[PDB]
């Protein structure tokens, strides 16, 4: 109820600023739909155990449930249907056919062999069975979860079902009806997202500075592409130190180290190529960088250090790492942040286009995907841009809510659900 | 959170009397499957307002899930999950092939207008209808339900089917594939009971005195039936005081003015019948009767009365009249108490009846159903003394949670859930 | 191939008598559907086994299939092929709405675990699972398989459909929606054939000594009920030899000591009982009685001792027990033969009916089922005895062929299959 | 079982070099399902008969079965097993979503009349409904079926569904939500894998001599489109003869005469072109060129011919052409041949185009339709290359099957089933 309460202020908040209905609001802080289920697994050395998982299918109305499932020992309902609000807002934002929801179990996936987390995740999938679907509620990788425990899902569905269904899950294996670009598909989004905004702002991201934060999954993926358009990534921090280059650091060869983890190839840009290595995961901020990209986690653009940005642009890769009170202050000082919710937004996307591919039963190419990919992203930020321009005091994260929040409302009209 | 907490050690007392593995309690402790749903209905007054509902389905093994639905303000999921293990026990000791499971709905049904309540169920069914069917899961009413708001359910779920199905829903109006018996089934079930429970001790019931506690709907059949089977009911109570009569109260007078509430049958027996009163509805623990029979409220005999029970037995037609600290008190004295579990099963067979009846579109008459709901009764009766006779320092109630108990265990070890 | 090819003449024999058409041997004479199936095991003890299997279903114009799975090493589809014929006509004759068919898994139960079998049941039912069901096919036990598996693979389709499916299998523990009588199920109805036939040569079974040859399941109970009908056995056969007494048999003790293997049987009637033993299980044959009823196994009464034969009436327990070249010569001696096809036929009753009870979820008593059972037999004897004497130089044999080929063939008319 | 035998040897090599477990081999081996069915017949002016049929499902992994059905006398269960085992491989290397079937109905279609014929492929249709389906299993034409029969067994299929199911059979008529390209796919897939064979050996068709052997289905529009790529075909057999012309022959003459016969065509090369007619068919193995491509009947490349073939490229146009024992000697004398699986897939991997289009109720070009025909082609011919360098002793078969078979176990792994 802790984290589900900032997200019911940050959706009522919202509404005030869309003037909208308290009917409206009604209909989105409660789930339409929650499955408790307790799964009973016979532990391969031992005896039983039953494990509590859930399925939370909050909203309705874009299209089918879309949304992943947690494996974490510390779960609870509040967080997910919290969490799976969200989901309806990103989608929502995203511009997809998309509803919301949001799994979970509780265990530690850490205290199961293969057969007893294959057991489990077989388990969770047949019991929520009758109430998902590739047309209704299409789960996806999450926490505890990925690839692997969905291929055993989306096969344990499908000898439900008596025939292959791939649409039900996504993020699969590319072996198991899968699309390769999920390796990426988030970063080339935060980039494409970023590429937009200078578009506007400066008339083009071509030969710009770039400072990205965490060469994890997000942030790694986010420079390779980023210079593939025209940026210049300078610094690549992460937990031990930075990599500063004036004229830019070889990001081609995250190319050939796609393995080479987020820490080590940070020293990769110091050992191998010819760059700084100031040992300190906190000087990505004062450095004099045009844009600057939190892609390593949360709370991270506080305001007792919103001071040290010199970055004018701040596209937002991580979840949630400026502060709203840095928000603020960031905006009085001519430094504009982007909406995670909308640039880190790619990996739905891709989810959305995977699931497409899996209808018709047809995989497109790399170069087919991205461009798929891209051209959503570039249409979903030209729409936060109107919003965000025709409103005075209005911050693009403000604009993305309304906007997302506006799309929801005006089909449940439509509809006849208000 | 504290009943459920009573539910549970009420299990396990019983799951060591008659001596299964832990894994069974693991099994049983939590329910199978819980489905809350989150129902929008358009008051009269304004025109938006969602309300809280679920469906609680707690194990299958002996047939599919059946139990009522409640329709009350200060309703917890924890509470109606214990119901329905309770349920789940209760109709194993039956003999019926059904489940388990329990219903709720926050909402106070005096509050709604004739037409939003039926807004409301139909918004309940059609909720949970993927959930539910005519052989998955059999609800039925409860406190804040009754035989109207089934039918809403009835057709509700019939018109999303597109065609007829009477038996997704028991307890239903006469007019509508029900079956009249459901007006005395449990009363009619108590006197079965008492009768077969008398003659394993006395011999016989005939010439048996009787003394009835509440002239609702359980003690007003059931001080019908009885005297139909040779008691003699000399006594009953309602909150207006007690009705006496030595050589025997006139029970036709019942069934000739049936729906005549309670307390105005106690004034009945005194004005037409000629009877001895008093304004005192305490006094019938007082009376020296053979038998004494529970039917109105719970915690009526508690430790600090049970020594005033004059009866050598007891049986329960309501739910928990007797204290388990009163339990033992009465029983080191030689007063046997019959179960509820078993006793007031009469409505809970009931429905076993009418659903069986409506699966083959086919009504039996009176005589038919009543005979059926006699045999059921009988032999549930039997088994659990058997039973109770086996073992030493075993009160009834013991002996019906363990025969409960081991039916479940039988029918999941076979089915190779344990 | 060689028992298909006896079966197909043995049915083309009742063609040519009845006189029907050749277009309709042509239908009877390939199955109709044959579903082959290959389940892979993970053995436990040891990594990987892909077993055989496959489910034969000839005729379906009576009703929906109905056919026994065997687990045994040295099946082949011919013999099922012949033996789902067999069924078809045995079903037909037993006056059942039944199509009669036939499965099997080659494999040794007796070579695999606990754990190993019931996963391969599983798998069985799982792989022709989307051909059958309560309705389209109704599996059954046979040689490798019983109870037990049978719920097992109950189970298992439950767990596909989604809810819980009896009538699906039959012969299933009494605890999972079985019934009791099934136990005596065959030895009752032989026992009801012999005593129907009695009263149409003799006019009477009362005081006749009978001879019964095994004490499995089948001789067992025929002994028992037989003596309930007036009848007297005065000798009982098994492996370890011959109980022989005058007087008559205390067959009251089977009952009290059932479960108590055949050859032990034969013991407790030299222990308790004065019976007079004789070391050599051929001595029933020389016996002169007037009913023996071989119930042990088939080739028994073969063209090299048929004149030993002393009995004037012959009524097969067993499947097969008189040869061809038997059945003539102890034919042209006065000595009548009763089908097993007809007499044994008291299984496939019962599974009917317990199908028939699972169909309305409601278990009739012991009493209530026997009397039924009873019924169809009788009228079942009677139908055949009718035509057998309505026709000269027929057998039983005959008679009880041509009255199931007729049955069968009017059908296909009225629906216009031929 | 010959056929069998081989065709399970054939992959019994391809298991050890490629070192997979036996367990591969054992599930790999036999087929999923079978299913025999009786279809019966009412003759025209005769009477009946009693069809015999069967489909094969050997693998669905990769995506639903997928396979042809023939109406063929001389046909018997293991080869079809057989030949759905090699489609189950040829799916996989084709790089297509399908799993591998066959199907096969014993008779001889030039017997029966149009209307027996069309209840007889009706009947098929409707026997095997149950186990086919647009996801499930897509039946294709064979020997005894065409484009006709599919088109009867489509509309069979619908009218059972209750609407139109066209992606259920492939290979109908244009007319009926077919696809053109089909007319030409497997002779333009031979032409597309030569040119990208070519490329790597040498480094571009254009110029290069073919000789083709047969001027059928697949020959003729293998030499037209080969043309187009460069190719300059101067040898096109038939049973009639060969028509030389180092110049190069006028292809034109293909398309404008399309549907003129095999031999025919050959004089018309004779007539309309100055081209020289050998009669001696088997001349086409002395002409010296660059490619050879046997496009018209199996053991075409003996042991005894094997050493004369001058091309230094083969490619298998018709099915097995190359003796396991030639293909030995061509190739330790440097002689590269193109395996049949890969060479002639086009018209499978066309048969899954069709399907596509059939899912999204959508019919694309001929120019869209041989682009990603083209593509899927040029695909499969690299992954194969690429994987025949790795290693040594290896040839293009080799790498081919291990290719296909790699696909499969690697899906099997990631879905739990080994
Ligand atoms: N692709 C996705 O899964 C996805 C989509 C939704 C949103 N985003 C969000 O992006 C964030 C990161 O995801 P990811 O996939 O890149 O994670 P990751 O686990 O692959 O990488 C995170 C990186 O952060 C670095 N790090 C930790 N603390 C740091 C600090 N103080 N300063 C600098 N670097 C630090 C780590 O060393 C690591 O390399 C999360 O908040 C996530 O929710 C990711
Ligand atoms: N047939 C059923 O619905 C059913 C089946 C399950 C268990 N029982 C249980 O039996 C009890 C009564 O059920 P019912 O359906 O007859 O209810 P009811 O409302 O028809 O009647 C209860 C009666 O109790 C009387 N009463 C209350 N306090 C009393 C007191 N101190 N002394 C004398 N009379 C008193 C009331 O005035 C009323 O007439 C409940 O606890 C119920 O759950 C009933
Ligand atoms: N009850 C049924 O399931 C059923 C229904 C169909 C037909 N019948 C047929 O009846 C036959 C017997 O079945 P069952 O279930 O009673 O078998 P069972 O296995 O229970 O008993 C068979 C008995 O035959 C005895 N036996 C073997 N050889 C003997 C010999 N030479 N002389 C005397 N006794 C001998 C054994 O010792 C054993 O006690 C089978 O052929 C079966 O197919 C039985
Ligand atoms: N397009 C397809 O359907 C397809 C796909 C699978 C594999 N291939 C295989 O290709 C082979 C041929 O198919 P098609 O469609 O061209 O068949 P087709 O019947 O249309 O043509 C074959 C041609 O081969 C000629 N021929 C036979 N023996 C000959 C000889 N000794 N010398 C020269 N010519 C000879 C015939 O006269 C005929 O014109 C078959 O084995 C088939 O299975 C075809």
């Amino acid at each position: 109820t802790g984290f589900l309460e900032y997200v019911l202020n940050y959706v009522k908040k919202g509404v005030e600023l869309g003037g909208f209905p308290e009917d409206f609001y009604k209909i989105l802080s409660r789930p339409r739909r929650v499955l408790i289920v307790n799964i009973p697994v016979r532990l391969d050395g031992g005896g039983f155990e039953v494990f509590e998982g859930y399925r939370v299918q909050h909203c309705d109305v874009l299209g089918p449930y879309k949304g992943g499932v947690r494996f974490h020992p510390e779960v609870t309902l509040a967080d997910d249907v919290a969490l799976a609000i969200l989901m309806t807002l990103k989608n929502s934002l995203a511009g997809l056919p998309y509803g919301g929801a949001k799994g979970a179990v509780r265990v530690d996936p850490k205290k199961l062999s293969q057969r007893e987390l294959e057991e489990l995740s077989r388990g969770y999938a047949r019991a929520i069975a009758p109430l998902i679907g590739d047309v209704v509620d299409i789960p996806a990788p999450d926490v505890g979860t990925n690839a692997q425990i969905m291929a055993w899902m989306v096969d344990e569905y499908s000898k439900i079902k008596g025939y292959n269904v791939p649409g039900v899950f996504t993020s699969k294996p590319p072996e198991l009806w899968g699309n390769p670009v999920r390796e990426y598909a988030t970063g080339f989004g935060v980039a494409v997202a970023t590429r937009e905004m200078a578009k506007k702002l400066w008339g083009g991201i071509e030969g710009k500075t770039v400072a990205i934060q965490g060469m994890g999954n997000v942030g790694r993926w986010t420079a390779y592409w980023l210079e593939k358009m025209g940026a210049k990534v300078i610094a690549v921090s992460d937990i031990n130190g930075v990599a500063y280059r004036k004229e830019g650091l070889n990001v081609e060869l995250i190319q050939k180290n796609k393995g080479l983890t987020g820490p080590a190839l940070v020293e990769l840009f110091t050992t191998k190529d010819n760059a700084e290595f100031v040992k300190n995961p906190d000087a990505i901020f004062k450095l004099d960088v045009d844009i600057f990209v939190p892609a390593a986690i949360e709370n991270v653009i506080r305001g007792d250090n919103a001071g040290l940005v010199k970055a004018r642009l701040v596209v937002e890769g991580a979840n949630g790492p400026t502060t709203p009170e840095a928000e603020r202050i960031l905006y009085e000082r001519g430094v504009v942040v982007v909406p995670d919710i909308l640039a880190n937004a790619g990996g739905v996307i891709m989810s959305y286009l995977e699931w497409v591919e899996n209808l018709q039963w047809y995989i497109w190419d790399e170069e087919e995907t991205r461009k798929r990919l891209e051209n959503i992203m570039v249409n979903n930020v030209e729409r936060v841009y109107k919003r965000w321009q025709r409103e005075k005091g209005w911050t693009m994260r403000d604009a993305a809510i309304v906007t997302a929040l506006e799309r929801i409302y005006n089909a449940m009209k439509i509809r006849g659900w208000i």
